[PDB]
């Protein structure tokens, strides 16, 4: 089930949560946490993201795919922060699996404000399946 030799380079966050709930230390505590337990796993993902950016809304999901995929040579991932049941996930998996071909991968605003590692390893375990033999 579960896949060796994935290797996290080049990956962005868009964080759809508000900033005043899910600020610049959340995404870094976050990330920093990911990084150790992706790595512990074998799959790591690198600890920097190529772009880290707050939106909002689902009209604003398209527009920052389209400059993702024109601005990051080698891109493998976003990670997208959604504040509970929203539109923006829907829009999310349309442009990315129907319309631009990007790997996407949601997470809960709350697992990144708290995180546990149950709720790492829940999201480096569905990250595994999505870019696992690819
Ligand atoms: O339009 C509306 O009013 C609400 C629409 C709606 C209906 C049903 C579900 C959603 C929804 N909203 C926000 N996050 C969602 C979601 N469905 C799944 N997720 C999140 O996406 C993660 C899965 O991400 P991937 O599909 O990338 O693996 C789930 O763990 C959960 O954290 C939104």
């Amino acid at each position: 089930q579960f896949h060796t030799g994935i290797e996290i380079k080049v990956w962005a966050i868009a964080c759809f949560a508000p900033q005043r709930q899910c600020t610049e230390v959340h995404l870094k505590s976050f990330t920093e946490q990911l990084r150790k337990i992706s790595r512990d796993a074998g799959m790591p993902i690198q600890g920097q993201p190529c772009f880290c950016k707050y939106a909002q809304g689902a009209d604003s999901v398209e527009p920052m795919f389209r400059h993702l995929k024109n601005t990051y040579a080698g891109l493998q991932l976003v990670v997208v922060i959604l504040p509970g049941k929203t539109p923006v996930y829907a829009e999310v998996k349309r442009v990315g699996d129907t319309v631009l071909g990007m790997a996407t991968q949601c997470v809960q605003m709350k697992n990144v404000q708290r995180t546990t590692p149950q709720t790492l390893s829940n999201l480096c375990l569905k990250i595994n399946v999505k870019l696992g033999g690819v």
